[PDB]
């Protein structure tokens, strides 16, 4: 009771709950919240409303010159992010980072389209008191959570100033960080020390309520410690006990606008400039150059109008949920959702993961590419000759329901790709784009860019932004199949021809090839996957991959060097983006590098260079090269190259399952896991781990992740084996529980339902919740309904389930019939006898037996049963219940 705030606290204490919000409010300044509600209400994320009142404390200490936000913005504790977004609206800030705990009881971070929003990166689910520090040119520090007791805030106070301390030990020359209870005796002596090796001052904002006694130790600020929270104590006692409470003074908000902002600094204009000017012409009404254009290592040409496209609605599958009410507890279940496609859906991922340069590999990296990419195409050449493709193949292999993917007016004439194809005219329009590109033109080849709808973890209590994808309209698409497609179609990278690839197979069969690497003598298996591998194609690798035109002559030749020159290297892109005051905008944007994620021949490539790239690990790693040859390689090792690829290469690959950027390589010993100097130089840096930390190896053969599943093998009732995938349940069910939008019907949904459970059936039978669930689900869905909808992304599900047919019999065709792994072609006559992984396996992987919860769903499944099926009404039913050993 000493101090003077301790005599404030001990008062406030004591108030009635009625006085306390009078003396809270009074004679302080207050920012008029009340359109910003509304807009909070109605999602306005665009009219400039800050999301809390932190944005206009901030303005305040700005416009008294106590902080001037400069460069990359540190912001601990962001919340919803109030701070964050004022400092992004100033001229001299460049970057803002927040950081914050989120999760239940604490704010999460609110997305909004204020002004600058694109400089801005939000982070929830973060204790900053144990996040290492980083450098940072202006820091921010809102932490202090409040307490009736003056010694739980002392203490709380002191851990904030202590932690902000190691991140103001990395440079910020302009800080603002919380003091939450400066009154008490070794918070006082915290800011005596560290105003001495610091700088700044303590300040108290007129905006702070008087129910807190919370003051800023801001870098421009100066003055005594002590007499500076004397004088805001005086003030806090002076207000209490009024005869008449008059309330606060009100000042209007911030303003926060909205709008992209352009970014610092930021020409092969020819091969591209019939694009763009046709593009310029055609949307020439509303065309026009932003100046706040947001991209930074994309060539940016214009922008035009357009309505915006895409949803960021998430909806609950009704079957699924209620055959699953154990998962209804599970926050790895429920906090899925669909990604948010909208223009700043996909934007706010895209200045993250796309609009960044890989830099070039260096001159003895490139060397050595070199020399691999050339072994790689002569091997892959070996047996298998080039072609052309054919309208007839492309006609009968096209998906009646593929992207028209128009770019034009022009381009726009049908409703369905199989009505384009089955239209004269369309040919029409290929053939003049055929001609232009064999004089060496390009003329409408173009990139629509936009966001993959996707079922995802979720983020800040709502929808992950999307990942990108792009590709060209039809047209285009078959100009590039006929020249490249021979890579597809003859299967260049099949397993029998590339040795490392996997192409054509199935997930049943990946388990089997990676259990056949394992038999091989070495060390550990390794299966590190790439950050953004696509984002990470460099001009080399493209000039690598471009090496296909050696194998090519004549009209053949020229037709595949359009399809790489004009448009695999000249790119030009339209992407929509979020323009000013809830308008949105089509921009067109160009890159010489990277790799677009539709090009008919992406997976093809991908994998070719993949391998490319562990072979020159494997080289690194066996003492071929290392470091000292980045720079520059000497004659005699780029022999030695020639000769480890010449001698070695054939057996090195069958060490390898290559799809696409994801990897699994088992090399001779573990010099492997260190084997990074050429590895990162290529670019190709490793996800979810320092630049330089070895990579982590697996003993067990069955752990390895290939394909987002990992392997079991599993002895039979029978005696025979068979390898399975195997996966997260909590995701399996989380999607399952998610419909791909608004307004599905009864039936649709049950029908998507049934997708997801006889996949189940012939994917991961041996998960014991599942196969309960599959059947439980099959058993409330009409006999006769057809499964609708995709259950996956993978390029290796093929969708045998996508059946009306028996899931048994299907299942003996695919494990034991076409198994050429199963010696024994013994057909499995009931589903009692088909295996499950072991318990310890089964509950790793996120199964819920043992469990009570798991019990009572088991025990009164045949009420849920019932439950949808009165939801769906009378129809022919059937029980596949009693398939499972427990319900005979
Ligand atoms: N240890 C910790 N690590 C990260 N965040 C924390 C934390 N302790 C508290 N927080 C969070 O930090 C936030 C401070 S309130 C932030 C207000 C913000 N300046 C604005 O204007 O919007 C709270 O939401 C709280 O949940
Ligand atoms: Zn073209
Ligand atoms: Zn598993």
């Amino acid at each position: 009771g000493r101090t003077l705030g301790e005599q404030w606290k001990e008062k406030l204490n004591a108030m009635s709950r009625e006085e306390f919000f009078k003396y809270r409010r009074e004679a302080i300044i207050e920012v008029d919240r009340t359109e910003a509600r509304r807009a909070r209400r109605e999602n306005n994320i665009v009219g400039g409303h800050p999301v809390s009142r932190g944005s206009a404390k901030l303005r305040w200490l700005v416009e008294k010159g106590f902080v001037s936000p400069i460069g990359k913005v540190i912001d601990l504790g962001c919340g919803r992010g109030g701070w964050s977004y004022y400092a992004a609206t100033l001229k001299k800030v460049q970057e803002v980072r927040g950081y914050t705990k989120g999760g239940a009881g604490h704010e999460e971070p609110m997305l909004m389209q204020s002004y600058g929003w694109n400089l801005v990166s939000l982070k929830s689910g973060v204790d900053v008191f144990y996040k290492p520090s980083e450098p940072s040119d202006t820091l921010f520090c809102d932490i202090g959570e409040s307490s009736p007791s003056p010694e739980v805030e002392e203490q709380r106070t002191l851990r904030v100033l202590e932690m902000t301390s190691d991140w103001l030990h990395r440079g910020p020359r302009e800080f603002c960080i919380k003091v939450l209870c400066p009154y008490m005796p070794k918070v006082i002596e915290k800011m005596e020390v560290l105003q001495r090796r610091f700088g700044g001052g303590l300040v108290r904002l007129p905006l702070s309520r008087n129910s807190n006694h919370e003051m800023y130790w801001v870098s421009g600020a100066a003055g005594n410690v002590v007499h500076a929270v004397n004088m805001t104590s005086q003030v806090l006692l002076g207000r209490m006990d009024r005869t008449v409470w008059r309330g606060p003074k009100y000042e209007e908000d911030v303003n926060l606008g909205s709008g992209t902002r352009a970014v610092g600094k930021g020409s092969n204009q020819e091969k591209i400039k019939k694009r763009i000017q046709k593009l310029k012409e055609e949307f020439a009404t509303t065309w026009h150059k932003d100046p706040e254009h947001p991209y930074r290592t994309w060539t940016y040409h214009g922008s035009y109008e357009v309505k915006a496209t895409g949803s960021a609605s998430s909806l609950v599958n009704g079957v699924v949920k209620l055959m699953s009410k154990p998962w209804d507890a599970i926050a790895n279940v429920t906090t899925m959702a669909m990604t948010d496609t909208t223009p700043f859906g996909q934007q706010r991922v895209f200045k993250e993961k796309v609009d960044t340069k890989a830099p070039e590999p260096p001159a003895g990296a490139k060397e050595v590419l070199n020399e691999t990419t050339n072994w790689l195409w002569a091997y892959l050449s070996r047996e298998k000759r080039p072609r052309l493709c054919t309208k007839e193949e492309f006609i009968k292999k096209v998906n009646s329901n593929a992207a028209l993917g128009a770019v034009f007016a022009e381009q726009n004439q049908w409703s369905t790709a199989r009505e384009a194809v089955d239209d004269p005219r369309f040919w029409e329009m290929v053939d003049e784009e055929r001609e232009n590109h064999l004089r060496g033109e390009c003329h409408t080849c173009i990139y629509n860019m936009m966001g993959k709808r996707e079922k995802k973890p979720g983020e800040f209590g709502k929808a992950k932004g999307s990942r990108a994808i792009w590709f060209m309209w039809l047209g285009a698409r078959y100009l590039e199949f006929e020249a490249l497609g021979f890579l597809n179609e003859d299967h260049w990278l099949s397993r029998e021809n590339s040795g490392g690839g996997v192409e054509g197979s199935g997930v049943q069969k990946l388990g089997y090839i990676l259990r056949d690497i394992a038999g091989k003598q070495g060390g550990k298996m390794y299966a590190d996957d790439t950050a953004g591998w696509d984002t990470r194609i460099t001009r080399t690798d493209l000039e690598n991959e471009a090496k296909v035109l050696e194998l090519l002559d004549g009209e053949h030749r020229m037709l595949a060097r359009a399809i790489i020159e004009l448009t695999y290297r000249h790119k030009v892109v339209k992407v929509m983006r979020p323009a000013a005051e809830g308008k949105t905008v089509m921009d067109v944007i160009s890159r010489e590098d990277q790799r677009g994620s539709g090009q008919v021949v992406t997976y093809a490539l991908n994998t070719f260079t993949n391998i490319a790239v562990q072979l020159v690990r494997l080289m690194e790693a066996e003492g071929v090269i290392g470091p000292q040859h980045l720079e520059q390689l000497p004659r005699k090792n780029k022999i030695a190259v020639r000769t480890w690829l010449f001698e070695n290469g054939e057996e090195r690959v069958t060490r390898m399952a290559i799809s696409g950027d994801d990897c699994v390589v088992k090399p001779l010993d573990d010099r492997f896991a260190t084997a990074l100097h050429f590895l990162n130089a290529m670019s190709k840096v490793r996800k979810d781990i320092q630049e330089w930390k070895p990579s982590h190896g697996w003993h067990d053969w069955q752990q390895v992740p290939f394909c987002s599943n990992h392997f079991q093998e599993i002895v039979m009732k029978d005696g025979r084996s068979i390898v399975v995938p195997c996966r997260g349940q909590d995701e399996l069910i989380g999607r399952a529980r998610i419909s791909p939008g608004a307004g599905w019907n009864v039936k649709d949904t049950a029908c998507l339902a049934k997708a997801y459970a006889q996949m189940w059936l012939l994917l991961y039978f041996h998960r014991r919740d599942l196969r309960l669930m599959a059947n439980a689900i099959c058993s409330a869905v009409p006999v006769d309904w057809v499964p609708t909808g995709r259950t996956s992304w993978s390029i290796h599900s093929k969708g045998e389930w996508m059946t009306t047919e028996d899931m048994l019999q299907v299942w003996n065709r695919v494990w034991i019939e076409e198994n050429e792994w199963m010696m024994d072609k013994t057909p499995i006559t009931s589903w009692t006898d088909v295996p499950y992984v072991g318990k310890r396996e089964d509950i790793w992987c996120g199964s819920l037996i043992g469990t009570r919860s798991r019990a009572t769903w088991a025990e009164n499944i045949y009420a849920a049963i019932n439950q949808v099926r009165a939801v769906i009404g009378k129809e022919n039913y059937v029980d596949y219940m009693t398939s499972l050993r427990r319900y005979e």
